[PDB]
């Protein structure tokens, strides 16, 4: 297991235009296009994305290069980020997948009010975080993928991926 069959567990492959959870357009591997509502805007941030008119729809690889890219920029956003960064680096690899995911997911924004479960993850409290990291709207939105990334910190191994 790694972060890449991780996440695209969690995300699924999608070659044309969708809507995620919260209802904006997205493609590939989770890759979002704009939270507006027109298609258009989003047809539009997606050739943009991909160097072509592709008229909403992408290939594979084409999608797997999105994710790259992707993964690449939220790994970065922690490093860059002076909260983020030493609780980060504080952990070990595996949970360290499970915190990209997260970032992946939400943005380092969604991230930030985190601020209790972070300080419990540093101090590595693992079960007081996981019962602080289920309180928010992250988990009671999206329960069974945050049950999966909540196990991911708890226990440090990949068993909820099976
Ligand atoms: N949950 C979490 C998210 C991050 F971006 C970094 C970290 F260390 C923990
Ligand atoms: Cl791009
Ligand atoms: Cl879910």
């Amino acid at each position: 297991m790694n972060i890449f069959e991780m996440l695209r567990i969690d995300e699924g492959l999608r070659l044309k235009i969708y809507k995620d959870t919260e209802g904006y357009y997205t493609i590939g591997i989770g890759h979002l296009l704009t939270k507006s509502p027109s298609l258009n805007a989003a047809k539009s941030e997606l050739d943009k994305a991909i160097g072509r008119n592709c008229n909403g729809v992408i290939t594979k690889d084409e999608a797997e290069k999105l994710f790259n890219q992707d993964v690449d920029a939220a790994v970065r956003g922690i490093l860059r980020n002076a909260k983020l960064k030493p609780v980060y680096d504080s952990l070990d690899a595996v949970r360290r997948c499970a915190a990209i995911n997260q970032v992946f997911q939400m943005g380092e924004t969604g991230v930030a009010g985190f601020t209790n479960s972070l300080r419990m993850l540093q101090q590595k409290r693992w079960d007081e975080a996981a019962v602080n990291l289920a309180k928010s709207r992250w988990y009671n939105q999206t329960p069974n993928r945050a049950k999966r990334v909540i196990t991911t910190f708890r226990t440090g191994t990949w068993d909820a991926y099976k």
